[PDB]
């Protein structure tokens, strides 16, 4: 399960794979304290989806985190089904299909995160981030301890922050950490997160004191040429997570 | 059998609830099958025992059962949810954060699923935290009309249940609701505190604002505690108030 | 001979606004408060004033009559009644909108008390909405005056405060505190209502106090309502009394 | 006895000053009853002398008395005044109007609410008080906003003062047009004399002000006497029917 990717409990990182030969050198190059985003909308169907994520899961100790693709709405509903049939050990999930992809997991258990996203407005998260919602000409703007314990009624267990734009948000992203904090909720930092903000975004949350942190770091550390996440910038990573959480 | 069978002339339908499944076919046959009975899950001590108990009453109704939680208590959210995977009657009462779920183990049944969604003493705006976590919370979701459409429907939900209303104590927030379900095209249910005294200023709210679809509940206000019945009587006189008011308006 | 109000600020700067339950909690919170307390009875509460007159009356012999007259979920329909309950009950503190003051301290007559008025955040700093009556409320354009125009009004008017409302706490806080130095220019009271909870308690007191506000009535409703009991929290009375003595004990 | 008969087909009373019993009286005959004639609250020492002297000249001409202002510093005497004598028509401040409709008590009467030219077509001053009026600003509001206020503080109509005769046409014009709107009555007054007055009248009629209560000063009274001129009255009247009798 996914607590194994916590370094000392408190973040696991979450990165990419271009394919399986990718996902062994990143869950190598970070010793284990990842899940490798695999999105269903590389695959065409969900029946699809299942047996590549498994094959994923069998060389990586079902370290998979089933993606959307950087957020897409539209992707929901496949995930949600595809969690009838492989839990991974993590699934991004846009907020209002957080229920449904809960009650499909049935006895499997797994980790789900609730995206929701920046709103300008410190103190407040944008909730309205499935398809319908997020075409509303207005969106559910809540503070943040609200979204929380909206997400836990709905079963799951962190706020995906995204999209952050890097540091655009950092000062409502910081009140996003402490209520997590003090609601004792994980958090997911998402979007425009490079090997440039990745300690500053990290360390802001174990400042706050979040408990368990899931920075998601994409395209930023992924060669343009090969298409493959760069070992060497997930060691980078790594070598951060360990300077700070061994502070904290 | 679709709920859609249930509205008179595609407008309006009944929810009550029902004693036993006598009073629950005499209810079905005052209200010319313009209903949907309701039947709590909180009365059954076991999912099981909830469905055996539903499946009864369905057969003899032609399955027009609406599955409550028990006057919208959050505690029987994830029973109900659950029930959903074994009988999907016509109508299911829930809660917001659990309506995704009770879709999700509808399975490859139909069925139509309502969103509680509460006043807030602010026109325009409804209390979407009405899980058990989120009812508890210092602070609740308080949000546009239409931004908790717009979730519900993403959910998989089907219409708003309006509750608690204490009748018109929140007309103003109602008329309100009214007119943002009526321009996003969605179902309303209108529950708590509605009386013979008080139920058609409640149906002709919504059918003036042009509310497609309305299910007003009418609950212990018309139960005649000496015997726990639901009054047939009564259920008559609701279906001549529905009458009058689809005719006039649609 | 000092007014009833004046005995509920600490020191001269700060009562609380809290709303009671029943008569028991009224008593609860007024200890608790060390009297530096009105609590709020809503006229809505009751369907006559003759019935609201009474248990007002009920719960000032209670608590040194330390009561705060008010309308009831914002209901603008109330304005009228508390007018009426004036005529009949001054309690210490008289929760009004901004057309229905003038009335309201009329119908005191040879009574004494202290009469809020209700104005409103514009999204523009310098300026409030005292449009805050049935008619007035409902209309296509909105009265936005600079704000000592209307603390002006408020005074020709009869009224002691401006009851600033709805703040969403900290969502205004430019505008507040615009509002604040406004009033502490004017020598005018200021009453912060909406939103304010035990975390942002300190800065909006400390935002009026900083700019020289000499009396403040931070009104502290639903955040210290245990929703199981309905009781305003003792405890959470006692914690705002503790903020607003360390607070005020370094403000002269 | 009410100030609707007091319109002249129901469209326009005059408003002039008495100067004593038989003035009012000479005044209220001219008028053919068309009329609200003004006793001065500043002319008297104290209340009760003015309530006194108030229904003393009232016996006379019907209950057709004005209570007068005469300056804000007397907004107070009206509204104990009123405690004790309703008139037919009471000059008040704006900010002094929910006072004097509270003293009134179940007794009826109409109460004008002073309002003043800005400079700002469409805008209003409401700051008409002792305190409101030595601001270092003013409430300049939109007219229908004010009109409004009024309303919830019980009064009846615009006293548009001081208008200095036609200095304020546009300004005037557009608080017609509004009082028409709303449904609201109308009292010009400052600097109206024989020579603007059909002028200004027809400038409310055009607009369609359903009640409009012209007031007739200082142009149309004897130095010598103090008496308000008798022989202006009937010339006054004479514009009135010639102007109404074309819109009603
Ligand atoms: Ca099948
Ligand atoms: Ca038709
Ligand atoms: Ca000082
Ligand atoms: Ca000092
Ligand atoms: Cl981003
Ligand atoms: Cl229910
Ligand atoms: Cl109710
Ligand atoms: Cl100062
Ligand atoms: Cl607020
Ligand atoms: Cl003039």
């Amino acid at each position: 399960n996914i607590q194994k990717r916590f370094y000392k409990g408190r973040v696991a990182l979450n990165v990419l794979a271009n394919n399986i030969e990718n996902a062994k050198d990143i869950f190598e190059a970070a010793e284990g304290y990842v899940v490798v985003g695999v999105l269903s909308k590389d695959y065409p169907t969900v029946e699809e989806a299942v047996t590549a994520m498994k094959a994923y899961g069998k060389e990586i100790d079902d370290a998979v985190s089933i993606g959307l693709g950087a957020g897409d709405n539209r992707q929901a509903a496949v995930v949600a089904e595809i969690a009838k049939h492989y839990p991974g050990s993590h699934i991004n999930q846009v907020f209002p299909s957080v229920g449904a992809t809960r009650a499909n997991l049935g006895e499997k258990d797994s980790w789900i995160n609730s995206l929701v996203s920046p709103t300008g407005k410190v103190g407040y998260v944008n909730i309205s981030t499935g398809p319908i919602s997020a075409a509303g000409e207005e969106k559910a703007i809540v503070p943040i301890k609200t979204a929380i314990a909206l997400v836990r009624d709905m079963g799951g267990n962190s706020l995906k922050y995204f999209p952050m734009k890097g540091l655009a948000h950092e000062e409502e992203y910081r009140a996003v950490a402490k209520a997590c904090a003090e609601e004792g909720f994980a958090l997911e930092p998402t979007g425009g997160i490079d090997k440039e903000n990745f300690e500053t975004i990290v360390r802001i949350a174990l400042e706050a004191n979040v408990e368990q942190v899931i920075p998601h770091v994409y395209s930023s550390i992924i060669d343009k040429e090969t298409g493959n996440t760069k070992v060497e910038a997930v060691r980078e990573l790594l070598a951060v997570v360990k300077k700070l959480v061994d502070q904290y």
